[PDB]
């Protein structure tokens, strides 16, 4: 555990160390042959006074950096000789290419030979090389030792690299440099700063360099058919990777442009070919993805971009950065983050100085083969992976055909696909189908009769009680024509006679309707009038009437009294004559302006989401819930109904008592409350409330309703070390919750995870076209299962809108419910809440 000075102070050391490898030439050739140490001397002495660039060094003269150019060139190879193979090879040549060089004074070209096998190290600085120029000097090393081999004073330098920078220094004063340096301008301004890839793990503020790299071949029959492809669109083989691969990355981050760099030879003249030295220059290819463009007419894009690109090669990278005036982080790379290199006809990379960096070259069988290096604080290895295998998956529709959407061109796997859709939604549970959500009640009181079921300001009833209650006003409900998927308004304050309410419409056999009287009349009115209930149970002293033919009872009260003369026995199944698949309830959503939207829900799927709670959590028969949530919101009904189902006892808070901190401490506390529910927003005030520290004995903390950060659920473990918090999400629509995940991980993300299906339930992250989207990337939340609601009672057209054919569930009939939540899977198979789809 570091300090922030420390961190950071360690990022920067070892930025710094990792980058001064970065900045060496490597390259490697094995010597078959007659043992000739001799002939080898000449070559590479010769070879050094060839190019005054190898011999040459760099000082400070007033003001500027200056050359110092030498005349004699002796080269300095240090001799061994190894005993140990493969673990001996791999760490000469690293340190190798590690061991730091003197630009000041002394050598910029190393070189390392062991043994009639002979191993040829060599080692260039950039300031003095390239990637070029060490395939050159190996060439021009090949043969001083055959022309050494066979024969003294071996055609000469046309053209000397001090030249070059003469001539530069008069191009970038020139007009030129002021035209090339106005079309890059205009070609990246306003080009996207960062590319959204998705990543594992957040951005580090300091780009980490750490990296890795995997391996990737395209065999011949890919090779060949892209070969063909560009050859009907007049491209080279590097045109259509790059139009593929910038395809691919838009879809992936959910962006329109994408800009992609690649290093450039920069030897256009061919005066320069045969120069040693640092030539190379850095394109950004801006890629446009937008209005669906075609194979074809994408590969014209990026020929066009390509071919004006390479004619204005000759401005440095450094000056296009500067002219954009980016706001450079210090996270990430300017201008791209991405790199695609192009080898035409060396050690694993380990150091990323951008987030991919995909090398490709034609090799000898007509095959493209290479490496893609990741940065390893950005990435796991399995995500690159995958993401390489889109890439070719991409290019093969490409080659298939040329014509089609090249944003809609299938790229997952099949693995990924069955992982996605099948192995993350195994939650399949076998409950028994027959059972309603009352009845889940009425099998408990056989069980505990006298166990505490209510408390309430000091009021009690036990389960035997409640249920004979509630039992006496089914029986009365029973009288005025509730039945099945009849419904029945609710309009009470907290209170036992709530419980006993909701109790006796299930046992009715009708479905609830919560009226909080906290609402506007005029709310109130129109959900009374919307759900047209059979009868309305109301508090004594709430004034709301229906009429419409809408029968009234008192829930409390003297005037509640007549429904006491019904006998107190149970109506039988066929009385009631309710079904699972018969509504429960009917609770209204205001999902945006306009008009509240009544959702039905059935019984099956309440049992199922009550089933699952038990299942999950284990609440015992001695431990109290708090009824504190507003029961016109659906997370009041497993406050209800899931410790009623279990044995526990359900703790009614005061009306309105949640909203005074004071007395929410101290009913914790009083009355032994081991679970109860927060919206993230109201978990805030709580932890930051006087006392809060006393509750100790608080078990289980379920949070719901908004996002839930991670900086709130690490202050609620220091506040109260013991509790623990769960993350549930879930609309209305879909039974109260449809995922859950625990915060029990030693360290806890800023993002919390909303966690994996619940028992019998599906989750979708789709497109736009309902297809499933690669693994991290944003789509729409799409719930099947059984907790599927209904739809909305009344409004026929917006339940077909959002209530749509599971083409996934392997039945027929089923639903799924979209959402409007947008959403990713991570790569351990759970779900990560992003945002409002609008
Ligand atoms: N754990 C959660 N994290 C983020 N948003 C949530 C969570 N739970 C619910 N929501 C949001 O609340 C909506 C449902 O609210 P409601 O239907 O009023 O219960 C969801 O569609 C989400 O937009």
């Amino acid at each position: 555990p570091l300090s922030f000075a420390q961190q950071r102070l360690w990022f920067i050391a070892q930025m710094s160390r990792e980058a001064s490898g970065a900045y060496h030439v490597p390259g490697g050739l094995r010597l078959r042959g007659e043992l000739d140490e001799v002939a080898l001397r000449a070559a590479l002495d010769r070879i050094m006074a060839r190019h005054e660039v190898l011999r040459t060094r760099f000082e400070w003269h007033e003001g500027e950096p200056v050359q110092c150019i030498d005349a004699e060139a002796r080269f300095p190879l240090v001799r061994q000789e190894l005993e140990g193979e493969a673990a001996e090879l791999a760490h000469w040549q690293q340190v190798e290419a590690r061991s730091p060089f003197d630009l000041g004074t002394g050598p910029l070209i190393r070189g390392r030979l062991l043994k009639q096998e002979h191993v040829l190290l060599l080692t260039m600085h950039h300031i003095v090389s390239d990637g070029w120029s060490m395939s050159v000097l190996a060439h021009e090393l090949g043969t001083l030792y055959r022309a050494y081999a066979q024969e003294p004073e071996v055609p000469a330098l046309p053209l000397q690299y001090a030249d070059y920078a003469l001539w530069q220094r008069r191009w970038l004063d020139g007009e030129r440099q002021q035209r090339q340096l106005a079309y890059w301008q205009q070609q990246l301004a306003g080009a996207p700063a960062l590319v959204s890839l998705p990543t594992d793990r957040p951005r580090p503020a300091l780009q980490d360099y750490r990296g890795d790299s995997i391996e990737l071949t395209f065999d011949a029959g890919l090779s060949q058919g892209l070969r063909a492809l560009s050859q009907r669109h007049g491209t080279t083989l590097y045109m259509t990777v790059l139009a593929a691969w910038a395809a691919l990355v838009a879809r992936l981050a959910g962006q329109p442009e994408v800009v992609i760099g690649t290093p450039v030879a920069n030897r256009q003249r061919a005066e320069l070919e045969g120069l040693i030295g640092f030539f190379v220059n850095t394109l950004a290819l801006r890629v446009d993805l937008g209005g669906e463009p075609s194979v074809a007419g994408l590969l014209a894009q990026v020929r066009e971009r390509v071919l004006a690109a390479q004619s204005h090669q000759d401005l440095p990278f450094e000056q296009v950065v500067e002219a954009l005036k980016p706001e450079r982080s210090l996270s990430h790379s300017p201008v791209f983050q991405l790199m695609l290199s192009w080898e035409s006809s060396p050690v694993r990379e380990r150091s990323a100085q951008f987030d991919l960096s995909l090398h490709l070259h034609e090799a000898a069988d007509g095959t493209v083969a290479g490496s893609l290096t990741y940065a390893s604080a950005l990435y796991e290895r399995e995500t690159v992976q995958r993401h390489a295998g889109y890439l070719k998956a991409l290019l093969a529709g490409m080659v298939a055909d040329d014509t089609q959407p090249v944003q809609r061109i299938g790229i997952l796997g099949e693995a990924e696909r069955h992982r996605l859709l099948v192995e993350w939604n195994d939650t399949a549970r076998e409950h028994p189908r027959t059972v309603c959500v009352h009845e889940l009640f009425e099998q408990q009181v056989e069980r505990s009769p006298d166990a505490v079921a209510l408390v309430y300001e000091g009021q009690q009833l036990s389960y035997r009680e409640l249920d004979r209650q509630a039992n006496r006003l089914a029986r009365q409900l029973k009288a005025l024509g509730v039945g099945p998927d009849e419904r029945v308004a609710v309009c009470t304050e907290r209170c036992l006679e709530m419980v006993v309410a909701l109790l006796a419409v299930l046992k009715a056999g009708g479905a609830y309707v919560p009226l909080d009287p906290g609402y506007p009349a005029e709310r109130l009115e129109y959900m009374l009038a919307d759900s047209a209930p059979k009868v309305l149970l109301r508090q004594s002293g709430q004034t709301l009437e229906p009429g419409a033919g809408v029968a009234v009872l008192a829930l409390d009260g003297e005037a509640s009294q007549p429904w006491q003369a019904q006998p107190a026995q149970r109506l039988s199944r066929d009385d009631s004559g309710v079904q699972p698949h018969h509504l429960a309830y009917v609770i209204y959503t205001s999902g945006s302006t306009g008009r509240p939207k009544g959702v039905m829900v059935e019984h099956a799927g309440v049992v199922n989401r009550l089933l699952w709670m038990q299942r999950a959590y284990g609440l015992q028969p001695q431990e109290a819930v708090l009824q504190k949530t507003p029961f016109g919101f659906d997370v009041s009904v497993w406050e209800f109904f899931w410790p009623l189902a279990v044995g526990a006892r359900l703790v009614m808070a005061r009306p309105q008592g949640q909203q005074d901190p004071a007395y929410l401490v101290e009913t914790i506390v009083g009355q032994d409350i081991g679970t109860l529910h927060f919206v993230p927003s109201m978990l805030q005030a709580f932890v930051d409330s006087e006392g809060v520290q006393r509750c100790r004995g608080v078990r289980r903390i379920v949070c719901s309703g908004e996002a839930l950060p991670g900086a709130l659920a690490r202050r609620l473990r220091q506040q109260l070390p013991q509790v623990e918090l769960h993350n549930l999400y879930g609309p209305t629509e879909a039974t109260v919750d449809v995922t859950a995940w625990a915060c029990d991980a030693a360290e806890l993300p800023d993002n919390i995870p909303i966690g994996r299906p619940v028992d019998n339930t599906t989750m979708y992250v789709l497109d736009a076209h309902g297809q499933p989207v690669p693994t991290g990337v944003a789509g729409e939340i799409h719930i099947g299962g059984v907790q599927v609601a209904r739809g909305y009672l009344g409004r026929p057209e917006l339940t077909r809108e959002r209530f749509v054919p599971d083409p996934y569930a392997g039945r027929p009939g089923a639903r799924l419910y979209k959402t409007g939540d947008l959403g990713r899977w991570l790569l351990d198979g759970t779900l990560e809440y992003l945002g409002r789809n609008d």
